[PDB]
């Protein structure tokens, strides 16, 4: 299939979780600190909430905000926006209100659903507390829609300097997470939850779950390390989990062991690390390893291999073939389809995944979304902007970018706009922003030349969080040979 390609051959979110609240109504549907919550109890709470939405929003496709933590009430949110026809948006309060206003602006967020426990102030956005709602009329009937219907927006800033909308569909979650053989390790589907919402990596720890009958297991407990995974592994009964490159890095050169008791881990949004790779699984031969690899606009995975042994021979683990519901070519200089191994071209993803667009813009969602043979087929395809060659085995090897997109924290950032936008402060000449990691994060520095007093503080406090870099510092000239290492290193430099 060859049709798993088509959007409506995936059933929508509500109807395969009503179908596993059916199957399995007092299985385990949450794990966190204070308990379990099953799939009935899920269901009942997720429906009395969507009465709520639909009271103030009755007509489907509007886009609603979800700020807090994990927890069982943020959980049952996400359910209650699907039921109710609308899509959900990650918020995070604690950026600054001006960046969040305009987010909500871009994609017309109409109110945000406040699952904190502590209140925070939401300084005139349209938030409410979410344990503290009124009453809603029981919905006579919730509105019916097909699996193209809007899930959620994920915001990129991997392009330009200016936030980009993804729409993901009800399809691509479900294609995401049914009938896969990479997920397919652990019956009892016990996924570890501790991506924020802000990053597709949640679609599959969240609704990989919950779309098979599986628990979500919380991580309530603190920042994901060796101690707080061994606990949430050894205490919650969390089988399967996703860590990205770095953080799977750090764990395994901290405390291999830690692992001890996945039955599945998938890991990526980066290259892989071969020697760490190696170092997890000789410790771990039973543990079944994926690299998985996509954008954001073709939801959460493209590709995805399972680690063998052989792999670990290799300069590279291979992103390996597209998971059902998608469908990839690897495209040359020519537009022309690549058939052959060793020969470098752009991959280039079709299929039940593919994002709606762009949200937010219509001119970027016409260029980067476009028609392209498939098969005998002209279907609609997203070009990825991600280099990869074939190995003899038919299996693809991620080579890399030709743009300036890095990835940050978890973040696709165009790091070159963003260095543009420090060279536009007045007093700044020329401005250089370089990556480098202290123990599991990508730390941004940024350097510049210019006035001494000249300082770009008001840049940042007008940024996110994720991107400001941790030091701002003037230096008197760049070195040439631009040097990395020297810059790097002529940070400290007293530091
Ligand atoms: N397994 C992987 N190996 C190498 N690069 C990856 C992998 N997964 C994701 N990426 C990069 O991250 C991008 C998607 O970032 P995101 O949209 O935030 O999920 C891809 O287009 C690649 O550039």
């Amino acid at each position: 299939q060859n049709s798993l390609l088509d959007l409506y051959a995936h059933p929508t979110v509500v109807a395969r979780f009503s179908e596993m609240a059916a199957l399995h109504p007092h299985r385990e549907a949450i794990r966190d600190r204070f308990g379990s919550v099953d799939y009935r109890q899920l269901l009942d709470s997720a429906e009395q909430l969507s009465d709520y939405l639909l009271e103030h929003y009755p007509q489907p496709g509007v886009c609603l905000g979800v700020y807090g933590e994990y927890s069982r009430e943020s959980i049952t949110c996400l359910l209650a926006i699907l039921l109710s026809g609308h899509h959900y948006l990650y918020i995070d309060l604690k950026q600054p209100a001006a960046w969040n206003a305009e987010l909500c602006r871009q994609v017309d967020c109409r109110l945000i659903l406040d699952c904190s426990t502590t209140p925070t102030p939401a300084n005139g956005l349209p938030c409410v507390p979410v344990r503290h709602l009124p009453a809603a009329p029981a919905s006579v009937a919730r509105p019916c829609f097909a699996a193209d219907q809007i899930a959620y927006i994920n915001f990129s800033s991997g392009t330009t300097g200016r936030p980009k909308a993804i729409a993901c569909t009800h399809a691509g979650i479900t294609r995401l997470c049914l009938g896969q053989s990479f997920l397919a390790f652990a019956p009892q589907m016990r996924f570890l939850v501790n991506s924020p919402l802000s990053f597709d990596a949640a679609t599959l720890e969240i609704w990989g779950a919950l779309l098979n009958g599986g628990c979500c297991v919380l991580n309530d407990l603190g920042p994901l390390d060796p101690g707080v995974l061994r606990q949430l592994i050894g205490e919650r009964g969390a089988d399967s989990a996703w860590l990205t490159a770095s953080l799977f890095n750090t764990l395994v050169d901290l405390d291999p062991d830690c692992l001890g008791g996945l039955r599945q881990l998938l890991t990526g949004g980066d290259i892989l690390s071969v020697p760490h790779v190696r170092r997890a699984l000789l410790r771990h031969p039973r543990l079944h390893l994926v690299n998985g690899y996509g954008p954001t606009e073709n939801t959460t995975f493209t590709c995805c291999h399972v680690v063998t042994d052989d792999d670990l021979e290799e300069d590279d683990i291979p992103i390996g073939k597209a998971i059902a519901g998608t469908a990839v070519l690897l495209l040359d200089e020519h537009g022309q389809e690549i058939a052959e191994p060793d020969r470098a071209g752009e991959i280039v993803a079709f299929g039940a995944g593919l994002a709606q667009g762009y949200r937010n813009d219509a001119a970027r969602t016409r260029a980067s979304f476009v028609e392209l043979p498939y098969r005998g087929r002209l279907l609609r395809a997203y070009r990825t902007g991600d280099r990869a060659r074939y190995d003899e085995q038919g299996r693809l090897r991620f080579i890399g970018r030709g743009d300036g997109q890095v990835k940050l924290n978890g973040y696709r950032l165009d790091l070159p706009a963003l260095e543009q936008r420090f060279r536009r402060q007045p007093g700044i000449l020329d401005c250089a922003l370089l990556v480098r990691e202290r123990n599991g994060v990508k730390q941004l520095l940024c350097a510049w030349t210019g006035k001494a007093d000249a300082s770009p503080q008001a840049l940042l406090r007008q940024l996110p969080t994720w991107q400001r870099p941790h030091a701002c510092v003037r230096v008197e000239a760049l070195p040439l040979t631009l040097d990395r290492a020297a810059l790097l290193r002529r940070l400290e430099e007293p530091l």
